[PDB]
């Protein structure tokens, strides 16, 4: 409350650490369904069904241009990529599996880096 603050967590390395995580996600072999925006002209159903499309290249651009106010907003877009994947793809598909694997990978780097 007013004039009463918890001690100040050092957030000065967050930008760089999120960038490193994203790099590791970009270079994982199962990243291929997630590198670029889904083509909304060529994938029937995507536009109508998926309200908030997200992919790694779009996250990379938001990061580089100061569009994430804090590390939580960045984690929300990453998660959104996998939540979208789950919404549109059967668990027992190459893309469905890729999604589950990438999410597991992300959540571990996230915990090890920040918790």
């Amino acid at each position: 409350s007013m004039s009463v603050k918890k001690p100040k967590r050092d957030d000065s390395k967050d930008l760089a650490l999120c960038s490193m995580i994203l790099t590791e996600m970009e270079t994982h072999e199962d990243a291929w369904p997630f590198l670029l925006p889904v083509n909304l002209k060529l994938v029937p159903g995507y536009k109508k069904v998926i309200k908030k499309p997200m992919d790694f290249s779009t996250i990379r651009e938001k990061l580089s241009s100061g569009q994430y106010p804090n590390l939580e907003t960045f984690a929300l877009d990453v998660r959104l990529v996998f939540d979208n994947c789950e919404t549109f793809n059967e668990d027992d598909s190459d893309i469905g599996r890729a999604g589950h694997n990438m999410r597991k990978y992300f959540e571990k780097k996230w915990t090890d880096t920040f918790k």
